């Protein structure tokens, strides 16, 4: 599990449930590839995404799907999506977590990146 | 005018108006004394809490009364307050400008200190 | 000046100066469009990017190039740029801010809509 | 496991580890009394705090020791601690995450609450 992508809801301060989660990478031609794709679980926690063979170094963008989940919530929010964009495994394999934490006119995001 | 307090809220994005703001100075006892206080703006700011003469180094907590805000607003929080606490050091000129950022389960804030 | 941006360093506790910021619109293609950029002034504030008579209804992109704040200062960051992507929306009369605060691998971003 | 404190550090983005954590709880007489307190582990996580038996209903404050973490680590940070304060279990028995994301002049404090 070299990516995992958590997701928290600063309003209610809980995990943020089934939150859409779309993750591109940048490919030879400029051009963002789709890469993987999921949701967010029960604990606000994607996992599986990627495996260390297939996540090679390069340029990635996690996009978290946010104005949905505060719609759902009937909630008109700011933003669109959250977007992470980094470059990833370029000295070597490493192990990800993009967290993010949502209001409705703010987020924060933060990586966490182990050995 | 070194202390400025800004307060914004996340859930609507918006200045924090009319939230109550208290300054302590911490006492030879170890105790908190008053120190200023007031009533943040309609731009989210509180100015004029001291003066240069007055705020000299120690050691300072800021409390911004956040629960109340959010009582008014009708949506429940988590925190009391949220408490600021640092030590004023002489270095050459500084300003002093805490910010904070508020949403129901969560905060963050910030010391942006200028000449 | 219905959008302005500002940006502030979170770990030297001080607005993030010279910082490049590009703001895009997203066209009839989906593709995103150059609309106004510009450079963050000793304040950390970038001001007239755009007029109320250009600055219609549609979906908007800003990024700022936290990369190169970072390395101009010699700290490794995670992030390739802060990107924030929302809808502007008319509603009545409407001033557009748009804060980040910036550290190594985190940031925040706020928007703070007002008259 | 009714109270944990996690923490995490935005420069490096890694948990925050050895941090100092302190927790009291508002006395009868309008004082904070001691509670509990521990370190963070090699996670950035703090557990065993308290019992579920003995984490009664009150005000509770979570003091974070920030200042020495970053000072030993060669900063000289803006705050003596992070600080929050919450009632706890006012309606029942919950489970409390307090999570503190550190920058030297910034931090933010987050909390999860689950039945």
């Amino acid at each position: 599990c070299p990516l995992m992508v958590k997701v928290l809801d600063a309003v209610r301060g809980s995990p943020a449930i089934n939150v859409a989660v779309h993750v591109f990478r940048k490919a030879a031609d400029d051009t963002w590839e789709p890469f993987a794709s999921g949701k967010t679980s029960e604990s606000g926690e994607l996992h599986g995404l990627t495996t260390e063979e297939e996540f090679v170094e390069g340029i990635y963008k996690v996009e978290i799907d946010t104005k949905s989940f505060w719609k759902a919530l009937g909630i008109s929010p700011f933003h669109e999506h959250a977007e992470v964009v980094f470059t990833a495994n370029d000295s070597g394999p490493r192990r990800y977590t993009i967290a993010a934490l949502l209001s409705p006119y703010s987020y924060s995001t933060t990586a966490v990146v182990t050995n």
